[PDB]
């Protein structure tokens, strides 16, 4: 059973992954790093799920890493010389990066719905998601320099590739200052702001349901190629897209869409097969 | 004598490429994919053209792909097994991507001037242009998921590389929702919004004239290197730029400009040779 | 020491690099291209410096390149044939690019504080800095096309990688038009605008002091990995980050920062060792 | 009705492309650069061809570029300044590189069968082919430095990627010395050496027939992925291969081969559909 | 433990991974693809192992993939349309690639000791190992085209990156012909040939023991950086190497190795800590 | 004055760089790492030099690093915590890599002429050279694992990219065993073997003179593009080659070569201008 998160079926095709340690403001304890990997690897193979919503139980999205677990992991490493310590740490860092890379490698769209603070590992988490919504009281903080380290589980790799303003990204990173909702929306880190958590969740789940109404081949192939396209040249990415759609265009999802158009039936009334 | 587009000389150095099937809302049919390649390949070799404006005839920029021409192209493919159908489809996708890659590979700046809807293939087109202007009634839609396929002619590869907000790009792509002019300006997809098509085209042709008054070596070398720099690291791009300008700095265009500066002569009075 | 710049110790750990030819509007003459390289190479090895502020003396940040020196270097080149001229120009361009590349390769965060005009070479300089602030009267101009050349000392390689709106980047580059402070803030080129130079400098120095109060290992490792991550895929950048932090997490800065957090003390109360 | 080459059907599925200006030792003149592009573009779309053999008519494979056609192309270029001459030359070089890039971009295996000298442009040609055979009297020469230029139509990009010994490649390139058949076999530039042209062409057409007896999906997908794998990391190349074979494994070519294996039927008796 | 392989501790620090279905000529059935991944993932974390030897039990190294299992997995796929079939096959191919990729990602050197036939999947396996030895009766065959598919589990991505002669690589791939031991040695595919399996194994184990007598930090860091350097530019690889050795040079293995050199003692006389 | 090397003018256009600490078998002391950088940076800018020969004074090419200097550099590093030690070591490693990278970044061809042992840093040196010749008594040794470290100054980055046999490269690296001349020639690491040092040097200088007789624009542009081509795809490298030769074909070196051919004068009688 997951002890640090809770996964529920919100509605057809939609999975809700909720950070669930509210008494610690969803701090990321050691086991969370394994649990979120297990969770998203399962979601990736689940043929019924078409979209994911991520939120936090309690008063805020996440306070970030569990500082005592961090201290045990990093300040008490095994190894009888510095090279052997580094060998251990490289494996540790690589394993913790996987906690948020599984979100990006999940072909289903993942929607983060943030309320209150989203601190430290929270920003690494949400920058690996596809769509980000927040509440008016939310705030974001690349807290790691205040802990004595450069963020290593995805923020520096992905945050600069989800918004345009690099001066702001650098200021947030080097100072660890909070960015409140108004500025988060202005920056584009979030694409919508809601007055409270209930209204935001309603909108997040309505978005996930709308995505789930569409062909899953088209939606999940879109995510896959948006991610490929971020990291490769336009020409390399067009070449990959032709190699991708030479099989994916051979789908009944297009046949059904064309049949609907000919019959003058809205596309939301089509049923697509599992993926 | 094109079937789907019309190319005219607007004014000195400026070509106007107009999508021209107004009775069919400029739907992109079979000939369109071949003709835009022919058109921009000729523009690229045209030593008198320094800038291009692209617009649509009739009520809207484009309704996108012609669905029954698409059904013919994709739903009745030749091939006696899936691998052979995929062979055919890979070639088709590759050819149709070239329709918009030729805009990027044309060294002259290309300005898209959108009025009304710009749907599906329309967003693949405008995201391959350099500068985008639109009217107050314009709207943009990454419609492909509603037809059962991930966009494959450029939107996924270029759209996220022309605006900063990746949460918004992902929402647009997975939902196929319309983005209206105000939001398109806010996102930076378009540079300027105008009240109506006439005012927009006046400003687009004024922008094209202004660009055409500049050294063509400087302007077209700037487009070539901005594109190279998007796809390569800064250090690789600086190395390429040094190899580029070791030839291109050997021009009378600079000597003329330094001489004008020395005499206190406006740089707008200088005439530059063809390119 | 220097002919074209002046370097002062503003406050603990902060260096102020001031363009210092106010009677010539801080034009970038031959000495400037050599001196900035010497300066930032020394700052990169200075174990007491943790942050840098760059500003200009007099009326404006910079009028840009000295055209007379440029013509001597570029319109009067050694070389008895075009290939031999190009061999010399390749090296010249490479050396002038280094003037601004040393700002990016300097591990300390560099804050540009712009007042009045920032023209041509000034945009190449500020787009190699990390954080950009300006005054209400500032303006920015990618002036190179008006001189007859595509900008080659950094703007084309870095400006599109510091802001999201590529339509604006292309319009600024191809027309060489001025972008004023309100639009610079809107575009994200600058992340803060101030009423005057004094207020701006007070905030830039306060920002530099805040940054300098943090672990230098964490801040400088953050800059190094933000730059690496811009130019590589997310997966390559995560791999690099694990190989980086397998040594950099082995620091007393974590114990010190965590202890301070436990006692509710600020970063400024901690003494981190030199770097 | 080519002026510089001749294309014939050797036998089922095999095309023979012969350099055909024997009175001028198959010198590569102006029409040759255009015609080899036309020829291989047609071969690439020819669903009956599965393999190609390239040879030269007359006394030798090729003497290389036609020097007085080269003088015309390069020494009398249009352009009223150096930058404009370079614009013209970049386009020329790019077009002439396509003459040999089309061989690599053709998915059918291309076998070069060299007798006598293979000089300058000859090495750019054969290094773009997949398999190389030669006669005992054959010789290879990277002659370009003796004409005053670094080879630009493929040798420098491909030759070091078809043999292992980089010291030898560098010596050949900087000295322009001839490499004879024995050394060409030892270096691995050629796979097999034959006593005379007739024996070599028999073996080249036997090799082409053998390749043509195999599944064309398997053979041409193997060439496409060997080329992709040369230019990308192993992990990027494995990812591309999975995206390629998720379509291409859906073929009757495998079902037929497993069925033959089940019955104990030679795999040489199977017939495969066109591609 | 395993159904298709057997793992034994040969001698101190050396593990022997033996393909172990001798009655079936070590055919690679469904279990094998899972088991090799489990095996090398465990060896990668085994702090006592420093080198691995891979061999096959019975008459031959391996006959390659089990065709019946392959047909079940590949000619009988789940999926109600071609796109959904491809979605499943992409994952299948990706998982089978991991079977051999874990050998490359294992930081310990892996020595392949081949006797008799090494067919199809066997070449994919040995081209992911580091050092290859064979017997006089061994032979190698890139058999996949004879099954109707382009090899997808590593040969095309790694074989051309382990030997220099690309004409030979292409001939072997397109014809599926056998390459015997003398030619395998000549090509560099194997670096040593032995008269029989016993003599070969004695030398492979002696090599593994020699390797294991060296600092494991130095040897495993050497493999990691040889692999990184294959896939990146020399400049990127040098940068990575400096970021790697800034931790790995901080080891007692240097003091120990240098002290032994000063006393004229061999590596085997030193005790290096586990890794 | 260089204390660890000696540079002489061997003959017109040829520079001889000789390792010159023969009483220590040319061991690489601390200052050598700076001296070779100063030396090749000067040679790179020297317009009279067209080729370089590198050899060692005394009984052998080089015994490799000075072990006591290594111990002082690496085993006595400054820094009050492991991260600050790593900061120092990264800068040290980067600086020592430059010692051999300057050889590759020198546009003139560099010929290594090895006699006796070429140990440790000797292999990093010669693998950065372009052409390698040796004597019958020579031997090569990737000695670093015997010292407790993975080679970091170029061998792992370049050795695998100068020869084809990766199994041999891995065996040499992991065991640190010697490779004698016969095997070095067979591998292709050297391209010629001579009976003794005098005969080898005569041949090295005759090769350097032959290279120096050719156009320096063609020779040095060839080196530059061979190196670019090793590290980039063929398509990227052809694009760079067109951008390179759009200026370099505009040389009198080609005019003179064509005039010689028309006059029936051998090309070795042409005089080319300095570069
Ligand atoms: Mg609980
Ligand atoms: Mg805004
Ligand atoms: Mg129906
Ligand atoms: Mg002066
Ligand atoms: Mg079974
Ligand atoms: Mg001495
Ligand atoms: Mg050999
Ligand atoms: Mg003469």
């Amino acid at each position: 059973a997951y002890e640090s998160i809770q996964v529920t079926s919100a509605q057809k095709h939609v999975l809700h992954v909720q950070l669930n340690r509210p008494e610690k403001r969803n701090a990321m304890n050691r086991a969370f790093w394994r649990e979120l990997v297990e969770c998203f690897q399962k979601i990736s193979k689940d043929s019924d799920c078409r979209a994911v919503v991520v939120s936090g139980a309690g008063k805020m999205f996440t306070s970030g890493i569990d500082l005592m677990d961090m201290a045990s992991d990093i300040l008490q490493p095994p190894g009888d010389d510095v090279a052997r310590i580094a060998w251990y740490l490289r494996d540790l860092i690589s394993r913790y990066q996987k906690t948020f890379t599984v979100i990006e490698k999940c072909p289903k769209p993942v929607i983060a719905a943030i309320h209150g603070g989203c601190i430290g590992g929270g920003v690494d988490l949400i920058s690996a998601c596809d769509i980000r919504y927040c509440t008016q009281d939310a705030f974001f903080q690349v807290k790691e320099v205040d802990v004595g380290l450069a963020a290593d589980v995805g923020t520096l790799q992905r945050l600069p590739k989800v918004i345009g303003n690099r001066s702001l990204v650098n200021e947030l990173t080097f100072t660890a200052r909070k960015m409140m909702a108004d500025e988060a929306l202005d920056s584009g880190l979030v694409s919508r702001v809601f007055p409270d958590k209930d209204v935001m969740l309603n909108a997040a789940f309505a978005l996930a349901a709308d995505i789930s109404s569409k062909s899953p081949v088209a939606v999940q192939g879109s995510k896959i190629n948006l991610i490929y396209s971020r990291d490769h040249s336009v020409d390399e990415s067009l070449d990959y897209m032709a190699t991708w759609n030479m099989s994916m265009l051979q789908t009944q999802d297009i046949i059904k869409s064309v049949q609907a158009a000919m019959e003058k039936k809205d596309s939301k009334s089509i049923t697509f097969s599992k993926l």
